């Protein structure tokens, strides 16, 4: 289970993000890694 690339990530933790591969969760949002 994952987001998308420009998804939020309010549960953001170490070891599972809300992220797809490839991407990274900063300023409250998820962008390409």
């Amino acid at each position: 289970d994952c987001g998308h690339l420009h998804d939020p990530c309010p549960n953001d933790r170490p070891g599972h993000r809300t992220c797809c591969i490839g991407l990274q969760c900063r300023y409250g949002k998820c962008l390409v890694r």
